[PDB]
């Protein structure tokens, strides 16, 4: 029993991490077999951020202007080359401690675990989702960039974030593993922002289930509802509409707690009309919707 | 910025979990140099577990009972002891991966990382308070027994929980690495209810100091209280008293911030009493306490290991 935002054991993506430098510019990288992975804008200058041509600034770098440590040794590049936006160095030895992985590129609502890491040192893990508008919340500090987001399936590290930037609002834009940015951001130290983001309807559902799971069960009701109901009932409140996909994902939860999927959505329906009367659900006063029907399962299975 | 339920890193205790069976029962191990720590109610028996005398249990065992696999390696046992309410297999090999450790006892209030393993694999990282109650509001299962809990300082592992015990309300029990159960509990096969709980009064301000770091600052107000004033308030409203000892943890925070801990107490106290009005503070509706001072330090700070 007991529900926790839980992260993925973080060492096998421990083992990859290394710091890359270039001028006075440090910040994390991820060493897999005999490549490094690390943002381009490792490559850009104080005044040159504004509106960085990378091609250019990459032109007028070396191999040796690219300094590698991985603990206290020092790893030599030998060649580099630019994908979107990741710089990826060849190294002239594989990383021994390289897990089976993958580079994935996750949808928004999708959850994984975060490594934050300074001068290629780890500082914490913990849970992010990637959100309807493509930023993530996570909590990233100067020195951050280059930390990676991850999920484990088996002994097999799938990659599916590396950090970038803060928005001005607090929250945090990233790339995938082959450089392409998750939402309308770039990077450029420019006016940037998307706001107004949508709750995940799926997730929110998944942690009730959970949480009937864990027997909290006060804010079930007798009354059931259609997918068409309920999803006027969502919009008005800000949540993503639920699709007969999201409705089977939920089957196997459904089948454990023997509440179908439009039941829930009814209780649903009627937290969102009437709040939760001073009561908790998995001990939180709000709707968290940073839990996948997967990470539910995972968490209620083992 | 941003703030988020953070785990230390979880590799040096990764590189710690073994698997222990004896008979029928497997379960999670902690091996650090050539000892392997882990619950001994892995000797009972399903006709034992109720009011089980662990000492006669032990000593109708013998080395070749113990079955220890480190991945894919067997581990050959060369003796056991029993200290307290945990069992100390001494093994032939010492674990090359030993991080520097201590064996700590944590005060409630305080916090800690668990890594939730099953069959000596690790499952997943999270993190936990050890309440006022003494029990820990975790999250395990079947197979999860002798999980660690621990925090680290630079190099060096604190261990400080192993897991025993799910309450009947869902919480959960365990001991130190020396073996004592935190709090009234024991290692029987019965109902032992946690008692009443309280709020950690200095880890809600230190969440609030998190606030303000990140820029929620909507809860601040002009008043300052006294101690005793709002001593009287975390009375009513089930919070543990503060000290001049919480005062001065809460210093750094209060230094980062400009805004002195009797300061925000004012603000603790008039969120206790008129509530938060549909507002939220770092994404919670409620006040948490799980968050230690030097929790808020070491993750605003980026405080490395
Ligand atoms: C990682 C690398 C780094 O520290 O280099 C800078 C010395 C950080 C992680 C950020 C830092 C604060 N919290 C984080 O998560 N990344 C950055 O600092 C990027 C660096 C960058 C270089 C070249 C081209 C693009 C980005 N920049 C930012 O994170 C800025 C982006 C920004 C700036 C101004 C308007 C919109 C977006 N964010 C920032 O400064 C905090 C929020 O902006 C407030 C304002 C205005
Ligand atoms: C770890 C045991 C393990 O890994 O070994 C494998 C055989 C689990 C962790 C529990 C499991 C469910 N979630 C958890 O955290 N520990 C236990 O199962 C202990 C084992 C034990 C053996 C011998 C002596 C003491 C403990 N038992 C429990 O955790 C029981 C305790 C109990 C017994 C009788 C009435 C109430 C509570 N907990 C339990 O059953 C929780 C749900 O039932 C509540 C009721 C009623």
């Amino acid at each position: 029993s007991g529900f926790r935002k839980m992260a993925f054991p973080s060492g096998k993506v421990e083992g990859c991490m290394v710091q890359v430098t270039c001028g006075t510019t440090t910040l994390n990288g991820l060493w897999l077999d005999d490549v490094v992975y690390c943002p381009r804008h490792v490559i850009c200058t104080s005044e040159d951020m504004l509106n960085p041509n990378y091609e250019d600034l990459l032109i007028r770098k070396s191999n040796h202007n690219f300094l590698v440590q991985a603990g206290n040794v020092q790893l030599r590049v030998i060649g580099h080359s630019m994908q979107n936006c990741v710089l990826k160095l060849k190294v002239d030895t594989a990383n021994p401690k390289t897990p089976k992985y993958k580079f994935v590129r996750i949808q928004p609502g999708q959850t994984f675990s975060v490594l934050a890491c300074y001068n290629g040192s780890p500082s914490g893990v913990y849970q992010c989702a990637m959100r309807p508008n493509f930023t993530i919340k996570g909590s990233f500090l100067n020195g951050s960039c280059g930390s990676v987001g991850f999920n484990i399936d088996y002994d097999c590290v799938s990659f599916c974030y590396m950090h970038h930037m803060e928005l001005p609002t607090g929250v945090h834009a990233g790339t995938d593993l082959e450089g392409n940015f998750y939402g309308p951001f770039v990077d450029r130290q420019t006016a940037q922002a998307a706001g107004t983001d949508t709750t995940i309807t799926v997730n929110v559902l998944a942690w009730l289930y959970a949480a009937v799971i864990n027997g909290d069960r006060w804010f079930l009701n007798r009354f059931t509802t259609t997918l068409n109901d309920f999803n006027l009932v969502a919009m008005k409140y800000n949540y993503e509409p639920l699709t007969q996909d999201h409705v089977d994902i939920l089957g196997p939860l459904s089948a454990q707690t023997g509440i179908a999927v439009l039941d829930m959505c009814a209780s649903l329906k009627e937290l969102l009309q009437n709040g939760m009367n001073g009561r908790t659900i998995l001990g939180s006063a709000l709707l968290e919707d940073e839990f996948t029907p997967f990470d539910v399962v995972r968490q209620c299975s083992g």
